[PDB]
């Protein structure tokens, strides 16, 4: 099985997987059973940010998500991500619908990661910005149900020909570089990343959410999981 | 007085004001003694790079310091520095001798503050890089002995014609533009600085150090503020 | 009397001093009167961007103007701006109106200039980005009727309390720092703006367009440089 | 065959296929028979920087190389890469020997490229910058003779164990991700990259010399392109 870190933005609460009975912010590792959760106020229909920090020093993985004219949610967790991710990684963004359903539009995403060497300075980084998709975005790899350029954005999950989310649908954009999130000679390693993300939904209860994930550079989506698995994982364990 | 937060390269062991015996690097919150200290393999006449890294959402203020060929050393403290620190503020490089001495020459210096609202997306940033000093350098202020040009380097305190440190110098050099690190809408802000020194002496004690600080826009180098006191604060309180 | 160097975006057509019947983008050294025009469809009440370009080694300076939904306007003119200007300078945005009127809204300004030297690589660079403005923006230089913080954006010129602009009114916004746009060891230097505009009037004939300049260090705004000469320009020689 | 345009630092002059007399840089536009040439102070065993920049509104590839306290060199060559170049591409470096020999070794490369749409703003970027390069580095394409890590630089032709250069060696780099450099609601795009190298030699005659060069996704070495052909060309013609 893939090693997943991830940031989810969790839609449906499921609470015999230990989701509060509320939208919320969750950090996972190696889990769909969220580390550290905070409560989300997700608004269907309105656009999104969402912000992911992390350092080598510092060793805390944070994240906060707000929308215009409202207050920001944000959630931390103490992880040293070099033991838990190989040297090497892929970077995505992932979402899932169910029996319960939502669109899962991403309209923009960044991303940088910088290793600081001990030779004179020394820098390296990685960065990238999306602020449209087309239809052969080359620089990604979607897999599942994800499609490019339908309005110039990335939907990660089904939309019927009407704009319609549907249900059981699962899909994945990663980035098609390999990153590297660790070297022997660095003495600062770190990594941003944002997206901005439209969740709507024709229902009172939207489903399932959508995250940004880091992996090893083959992964892919688990068999069966749609739903409450948010495309990470192949159990609730 | 002004108010100020640095990071220091202290070259010197004053232990009555809570230096450690040995060269050290510390973090200094409106005090020159340091809310938290680590040991610093200090060596003379070699050039070493300092890497300091904050943001609102985590409140911790970190900092790493290293030579080619030669481990790291780290610090951190815990501080919201929004209760420490005016919304708008300089940054700036200070160093100091006494009666033992050393250059403090300065052949780098980067920093990048950002402000991330609630707006879509919404991104504020100011970003500079240093990797000359001319003899006319108008974007910087330059106080007491600080000089610019010199073999392209900003000496920050004073050295003779020929090449020898001078005792009982202080200097500074601020960025002039006045830097935001608060604003009411901000989800995020952080901030990231590195600078590239070389401290050298003819003797088997060089002093004092340098820092890397943030004050209030109008700070100026307190009287007397030589030696221990890095040109940063007016008593050792 | 300052030395300019602006891309104008004309709103209203002054033939007499040579500009062409419609609303015009142009390329102004040292005069009002453009060396270069194209013409230009601007649109009230919509937000445009405009995009301005210039390295050292090809002495080209290029623009570009967009609205979304719209076609693009693009002017060029070989110049050796080390020719015009000093070695140091401020960048700014200008705006005016006359008898004829509009507002003159800034949404957003970003500016990158890079001096690259021959020591090893070796670069120098200064970047600033605002996507909001607030009440006291203290690393802008306002002039004349400029204000910000108005719906987080940045006023050029006056408008009344209800939203209407007003006439007779010049305003301009320069960057705190200087910007060194010459070195002796200089390779290669550039530099890059975009600024995101609102330009809205009751009237069919709105007046009189922005500017984005580059100006001696101590530039202020001319005596009677309202309405055809854009803040920037004493006479229309 | 591929499609290739580079910048040649062409260190040994091949008159019957039109170089000068004399080492050079040059624009390669699907030829080793450079488009435009300038003459280049080659120094065996010293370390050199080159740039290359590009914008689709001028439509003018320029190149400039220098070493520490010397003079540069540079040439420029009107072109329109969007008739040149399919809509994606991969960058890379390229190095050659043939009876003459040299080290062909890369110690940085960096690579920015921006597409700007009519979209409110709209950016989109990707940037690397490697200044370290390690013995697995998964995020560049080798080929041919090419290696890194060995002394975490990356080596494009081939290097006997004890430090010397190699004949009849050819091998490249390429950046993992294609690269956008042509979209249809782009309104402006470029391009920059810079590298360091260190050309080294025992001999009065270095050969054959360094390329920065842009081509299809699926570009490979051509078959006897050792010598004179730089990697790039399957003949002079
Ligand atoms: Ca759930
Ligand atoms: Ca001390
Ligand atoms: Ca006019
Ligand atoms: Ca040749
Ligand atoms: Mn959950
Ligand atoms: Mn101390
Ligand atoms: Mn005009
Ligand atoms: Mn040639």
């Amino acid at each position: 099985a893939d090693t997943i870190v991830a940031v989810e933005l969790d839609t449906y609460p499921n609470t015999d997987i230990g989701d509060p009975s509320y939208p919320h912010i969750g950090i996972d590792i190696k889990s769909v059973r969220s580390k550290k959760t905070a409560k989300w106020n997700m608004q269907n229909g309105k656009v999104g940010t969402a912000h992911i920090i992390y350092n080598s020093v510092d060793k805390r993985l944070s994240a906060v998500v707000s929308y215009p004219n409202a207050d920001s949610a944000t959630v931390s967790y103490d992880v040293d991500l070099d033991n838990v991710l190989p040297e090497w990684v892929r970077v995505g963004l992932s979402a899932s619908t169910g029996l319960y359903k939502e669109t899962n539009t991403i309209l923009s995403w960044s991303f940088t990661s910088k290793l600081k060497s001990n030779s004179t300075h020394e820098t390296n980084a990685l960065h990238f910005m999306f602020n449209q998709f087309s239809k052969d975005q080359k620089d990604l790899i979607l897999q599942g149900d994800a499609t490019t350029g339908t309005d110039g954005n990335l939907e990660l999950t089904r939309v019927s020909s009407n704009g319609s989310p549907q249900g059981s649908s699962v899909g994945r954009a990663l980035f098609y570089a390999p990153v590297h999130i660790w070297e022997s000679s660095a003495v600062v390693a770190s990594f941003e990343a944002t997206f901005t993300f439209l969740i709507k939904s024709p229902d009172s209860h939207p489903a399932d959410g959508i995250a940004f994930f880091i992996s090893n550079i083959d992964s892919s989506i688990p068999s069966g999981s749609t739903g409450r698995l948010l495309g990470l994982f192949p159990d609730a364990n």
